[PDB]
């Protein structure tokens, strides 16, 4: 059992839920929460802008000195840093920027990024300002994702469409 509230279950191990990330972490604290992340952990909007915002700017001000250690995460790669106030730990995934030109492909790559973590809040990876169709992204996860993972999907509308849709 675990602390996740009225999601609707797609598959074994796939929930979906009308939710805002932010304040779905807030009141879960989850092990790991996901964040649509850049290669350059710039947090500026869509999830990452959002995600630290809430966390006061403390989640930019650690992945400026991760970038600066490490230099910049690959397309279809991730890091492991600090939830801050939001949840043990934010896995940073970066998935493809259709509105930057990169390959869809690194969508799968992505998603395999998960499966290190048993349990997981997330949302569509490349979906809102990174481009991509969110129902293509919800068919790659559920295809992909093997661990169990908590989709917070912003836009009712979207929601609504990605249950109705979904074979
Ligand atoms: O503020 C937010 N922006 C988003 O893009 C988003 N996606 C899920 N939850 C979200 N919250």
């Amino acid at each position: 059992v675990n602390s996740f509230s009225g999601y609707l279950k797609l598959t074994d191990n796939v929930y979906i839920k009308n939710a805002d990330i932010v304040e779905e972490a807030k009141k879960v604290k989850p092990t790991v929460v996901v964040n649509a992340a850049n290669v350059y952990l710039k947090h500026g909007g869509g999830v990452a802008g959002a995600l630290n915002k809430a966390t006061n700017n403390a989640m930019q001000v650690e992945s400026d000195d991760y970038i600066a250690t490490n230099g910049p995460l690959k397309v279809g790669g991730s890091c492991v840093l600090s939830g801050h106030n939001l949840a043990k730990h934010c896995l940073h995934v970066v998935g493809p920027n259709v509105n930057k030109g990169e390959d869809i492909q690194l969508l799968k790559s992505a998603y395999e990024n998960f499966n290190q973590h048993e349990v997981l809040l997330a949302p569509l990876l490349s979906a809102g300002i990174f481009g991509a169709d969110p129902i293509h992204s919800l068919r790659v996860c559920v295809d992909t994702v093997r661990t169990n993972v908590y989709l917070a999907v912003f836009d009712k509308n979207l929601y609504d469409k990605l249950v109705s849709s979904f074979l």
